[PDB]
């Protein structure tokens, strides 16, 4: 007896003392406290007015400076598409909801918030992947006689919303659903509830795998393959100080990536690894949406990391910010 079950929801708190209510339909205090809530719409305000600007200017400065639109930053501009889809569908929403205490948009709102708050963060999942099999392709030239083209690049954007599309619309047909999640103000995936009828054990595990084990799997390979080959032709040409130069900031690079991606990873292997053992027990409000809280942050370091540290847009972004001088 952990919550309080209902249609098309699940509140994890206990109905006992008869104060649990819809959480369409009426604010979860006894959750967390009114100003805990306000410190969630608080973190949403952070998100929306560092994750808009960032995100927003990748766009701009690709419209003004013709150097940027060259196919391998094609998934760049996706991912900053994805991270407004983050920032709008996502952040926006719950800074209004959390401002109520529930999820005053009803069920229907719900489909549609997790559905392209859900859509967002799973294209920056899978752009990280596909610009990791991209500069593996590129670098370390699997292939024969191969060159990365502009056609190649659409396949690869298009890649990203096949398999975001592939995690977040089946749960609006009936695989998995959506519900709101944690403080009850934000809707997503349900990993709190085996609901039978939609089959969400399998569903878990379809998400563990394909859109969880993989992207590590990859972004691990095509990475650690490509460090190796830029530290072999290094080894080769060591009197070039620019090459070693060269070497050492790609190196750099690749550790920061795959840091930062780790930083939005483990946690949720670390939740997993709570539910593998200690299974009996309840999970609060903040559990499993622990990992989900944390990983919000990817809409702002992301960006940062993939485009602000990429030497091109930098210099591109202060020439538009500085109205063209300098
Ligand atoms: C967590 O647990 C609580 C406690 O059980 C649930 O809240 C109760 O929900 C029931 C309905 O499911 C509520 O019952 C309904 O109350 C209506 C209003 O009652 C108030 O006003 C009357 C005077 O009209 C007072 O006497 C009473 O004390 C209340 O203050 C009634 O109009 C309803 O009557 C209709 O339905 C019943 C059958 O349930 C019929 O017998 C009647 O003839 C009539 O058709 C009904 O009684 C109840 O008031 C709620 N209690 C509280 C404390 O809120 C939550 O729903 C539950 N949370 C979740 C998420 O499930
Ligand atoms: O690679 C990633 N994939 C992500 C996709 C996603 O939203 N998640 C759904 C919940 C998920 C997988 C992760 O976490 C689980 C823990 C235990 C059992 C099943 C689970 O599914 C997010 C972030 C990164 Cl870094
Ligand atoms: C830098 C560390 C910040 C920690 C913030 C913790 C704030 C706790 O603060 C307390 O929380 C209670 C919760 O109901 C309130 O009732 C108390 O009035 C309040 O003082
Ligand atoms: C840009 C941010 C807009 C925030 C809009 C918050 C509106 C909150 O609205 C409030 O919700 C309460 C229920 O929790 C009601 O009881 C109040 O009557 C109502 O004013
Ligand atoms: C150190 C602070 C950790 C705070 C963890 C808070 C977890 C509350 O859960 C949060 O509820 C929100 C409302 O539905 C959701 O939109 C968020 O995705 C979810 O993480
Ligand atoms: C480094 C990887 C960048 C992308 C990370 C995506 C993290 C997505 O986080 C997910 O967001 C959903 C909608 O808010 C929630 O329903 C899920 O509970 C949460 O895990
Ligand atoms: C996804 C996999 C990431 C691969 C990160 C490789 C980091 C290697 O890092 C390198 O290791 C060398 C070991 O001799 C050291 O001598 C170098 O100083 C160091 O740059
Ligand atoms: C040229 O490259 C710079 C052009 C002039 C820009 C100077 C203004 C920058 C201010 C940005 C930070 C504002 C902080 C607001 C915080 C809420």
């Amino acid at each position: 007896m952990c919550g309080t079950e209902g249609p098309n929801f699940y509140v994890p708190f206990s109905n006992k003392t008869g104060v649990v209510r819809s959480p369409f339909e009426a604010p979860q205090y006894y959750l967390a406290e009114p100003w805990q809530f306000s410190m969630l719409a608080a973190y949403m305000f952070l998100l929306i007015m560092l994750g808009f600007p960032i995100n927003f200017l990748t766009l701009y400065v690709t419209v003004q400076h013709k150097k940027l639109r060259t196919p391998l930053n094609y998934i760049l501009l996706n991912l900053a598409v994805a991270d407004l889809f983050m920032v709008f569908g996502g952040f926006t929403t719950t800074l209004y909801t959390s401002l109520h205490g529930y999820f005053v948009f009803g069920p229907t709102g719900c489909n549609l918030e997790g559905f392209f708050a859900t859509l967002g963060g799973e294209i920056a999942l899978w752009s990280l992947v596909v610009l990791a099999i991209e500069r593996y392709v590129v670098v370390c030239k699997p292939m024969s006689n191969f060159r990365f083209g502009e056609n190649h690049a659409i396949m690869g954007v298009a890649f990203t919303w096949v398999m975001a599309l592939a995690c977040a619309a089946p749960p609006l047909v009936g695989w998995s659903r959506y519900i709101p999640e944690g403080m009850q103000c934000s809707c997503g995936i349900d990993y709190y509830t085996p609901h039978e009828e939609t089959n969400n054990e399998s569903f878990v595990i379809y998400m563990f795998v394909v859109h969880f084990i993989i992207p590590l799997i990859v972004i691990f390979f095509c990475y650690g393959q490509l460090v190796f080959t830029v530290k072999e032709a290094a080894a080769q040409q060591q009197e070039s100080a620019t090459t070693q130069k060269a070497e050492k900031e790609v190196t750099r690079m690749v550790i920061i990536m795959v840091i930062a991606f780790l930083i939005c990873w483990l946690p949720y292997a670390g939740v997993a690894f709570y539910i593998f053992t200690h299974q009996g027990s309840c999970f609060g409000p903040i559990f499993m949406t622990i990992p989900a809280f944390f990983a919000k942050t990817s809409a702002v370091y992301n960006p940062v990391i993939y485009i602000m540290m990429n030497k091109q847009f930098r210099n591109c972004m202060v020439t538009t910010l500085c109205c063209g001088k300098n």
